[PDB]
């Protein structure tokens, strides 16, 4: 099934049909006009943050860094000889000149933590980045603000479908490619109901604490994260 889009919901019809049970609902017209939305273009991207050095994801996973110029120019620009994702990263206090362009949406406000404490993370990358099937620790508004992503997402629910790795450093992701599953030797994954959506520019995908999500960009993405409580 898909994900529900709902225009501008109340605080209060947010916290008791989403919230507090727990569903994934995409908000339309929150972020919509928010400053990132017109002025984050690759220019403008290296204008502001080409000389700073950011973490890259690459593949095969390894993790190094370069500067935002070097990482538009081998990962995004030039025909990319792989995979390279500027992930989760916390570049609006890095660069607090970013975070002009962005608020943080009315509705965390719903929660129990500190707005001082709520984590950004900038999620950067070319069409072909994949994030695996993974849960975290808490609720994620993701707000898309250049290209599309797919997203999978799995309630709680079906964990034992999803075959969660043993250690208990990735116990919060799962063993299964989403999108080519091996049944044979994850043969409840095929079974498993889920939600799917395309997250255009300017929606934002509420991800309720603890829901597994997989995310594939579609094209050239710029996504950014609340993690709040
Ligand atoms: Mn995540």
């Amino acid at each position: 099934s898909t994900v529900p889009r709902l225009h501008r919901p109340s605080l209060q019809h947010f916290r008791e049909q989403f919230l507090v049970p727990g569903r994934p609902v995409i908000l339309k017209g929150v972020a919509d006009h928010w400053p990132c939305m017109q002025k984050w273009s690759l220019e403008y991207i290296q204008e502001i943050a080409g000389c700073r050095t950011v973490p890259v994801e690459v593949g095969e996973w390894s993790q190094t860094l370069m500067t935002v110029n070097e990482f538009i120019s081998k990962y995004i620009v030039n025909e990319p000889r792989d995979v390279g994702y500027l992930a989760q990263h916390q570049l609006f206090d890095q660069i607090p000149e970013l975070k002009q362009d962005i608020s943080i949406p009315d509705y965390c406000s719903l929660g129990d933590g500190e707005e001082e404490e709520i984590t950004i993370n900038a999620w950067f990358g070319p069409q072909g980045t994949i994030s695996p099937l993974h849960q975290d620790p808490q609720q994620n508004f993701l707000v898309q603000v250049m290209g599309r992503k797919y997203i999978r997402l799995y309630s709680p629910q079906e964990s034992g479908a999803l075959y969660p790795h043993d250690t208990h450093l990735l116990h919060n992701t799962s063993q299964v490619d989403v999108e080519n599953p091996d049944l044979e030797k994850f043969p409840k994954f095929a079974k498993a109901p889920f939600l799917s959506c395309i997250l255009s520019p300017g929606e934002i995908l509420f991800i309720p604490v603890k829901y597994w999500h997989y995310v594939r960009a579609l094209d050239l993405s710029f996504s950014v994260s609340f993690w709040w409580s």
